[PDB]
């Protein structure tokens, strides 16, 4: 049983706030400013003065916590920069079994619900348990932050809200390394790859990594400061971290070509080179291949010839779990 962060009890909060008649209020995370940061998300800023904390079922008439599955598209990062944090959670969502590790079973807005939500994590050496409240950051009746592509759905959003909560702050987020939520989802061990000295046999690690359920992401160091703008010229982001999907061979033109596929935790903004959603490759790989794997839609998600991975990219990581 994962031991509870700051001795709250979900269950014990939950049962006495049905009895109470009230929705939980989180004292340990409150609905004010400092639960959104301290200097940009500070109390004096512009960012903060727009928000206000709402719950799903304040928002909406049928608010759920998953719809169609707990997955990848359900995480499209909003106004804060946690895309670290994001392409863990993308990345976490391939592994059944660690994802609902992580976001427990049974919670819902309907029956049982008292505004109060929980999620596992590996932290402090541990796994606990982190509560929430429902209240999140909103401006004009839309999250801020974290959303999912189906707009009535909150588990992502709630979870990203726990993360931020043994953070300190939303603004704690704003910044990291993919390998450091992959750790705080698994307890697992990290390692990376320096993509411009790639092993001769880094396809396999990945094939191989990716079956067994490890997570994978990766990134494009930005080395001069950012001074060929932030977005490169094939439309991908540097210094922004990209949850690694999948890696599927395919035949073109009668000869096998390594793929593999990533997503931008944005939920849009794509490669635009070879084996891009609306690129020529795919008119010259066999029809089933094509419908198993290319899916043509503005979704964060795309996929790249594995040569061309390695030449854009700097550096893979690999959480595997133990
Ligand atoms: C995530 C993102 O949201 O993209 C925007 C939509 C992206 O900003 C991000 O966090 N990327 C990281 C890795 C993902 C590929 C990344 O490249 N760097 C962060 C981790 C480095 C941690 N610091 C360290 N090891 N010393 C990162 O940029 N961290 C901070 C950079 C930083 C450090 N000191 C600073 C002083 C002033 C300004 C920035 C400073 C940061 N807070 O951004
Ligand atoms: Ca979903
Ligand atoms: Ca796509």
């Amino acid at each position: 049983n994962a031991i509870k962060y700051l001795g709250q009890d979900y269950e014990n909060l939950r049962a006495r706030c049905l009895q109470n008649g009230v929705l939980f209020q989180d004292d340990a995370f409150p609905p004010v400013s400092h639960s959104l940061g301290f200097k940009e998300l500070g109390p004096n800023s512009s960012k903060t003065y727009g928000i206000k904390w709402k719950r799903p079922t304040e928002l909406l008439s049928n608010p759920q916590f998953i719809v169609d599955g707990a997955t990848r598209t359900d995480i499209c990062q909003g106004a804060l920069g946690d895309c670290w944090l994001l392409a863990a959670i993308a990345s976490l969502t391939l592994n059944e079994t660690i994802l609902h590790r992580v976001v427990p079973y049974g919670q819902s807005f309907q029956e049982g619900y008292a505004g109060i939500f929980h999620f596992q994590l590996w932290q402090f050496g541990e796994w606990v348990d982190v509560v929430v409240d429902d209240l999140l950051p909103t401006k004009d009746g839309k999250l801020v932050f974290v959303h999912s592509a189906q707009g009535n759905e909150f588990w992502s959003a709630l979870l990203e809200k726990a993360y931020a909560k043994v953070n300190g702050s939303y603004e704690a987020l704003s910044g990291g390394c993919t390998s450091e939520a992959f750790e705080d989802f698994t307890g697992g061990v990290t390692e990376w790859y320096d993509l411009q000295k790639a092993p001769s046999d880094l396809y396999q690690i990945i094939l191989k990594a990716l079956e067994r359920g490890s997570l994978l992401g990766c990134s494009i160091n930005i080395s001069d400061i950012r001074d060929l703008e932030a977005i490169t010229f094939k439309n991908l982001v540097r210094g922004h971290a990209y949850s690694v999907t999948d890696a599927k061979q395919v035949t073109y033109q009668g000869q096998r070509v390594n793929l593999i596929r990533m997503r931008n935790p944005w939920g849009e903004v794509e490669w635009k080179g070879p084996w891009s959603d609306n690129s020529y490759e795919w008119n010259k790989v066999d029809p089933y291949e094509r419908e198993q794997l290319r899916v043509k839609m503005e979704d964060g998600e795309f996929w790249m010839s594995f040569r061309d991975f390695i030449r854009e990219f700097t550096k893979l990581e690999i959480c595997n779990l133990t």
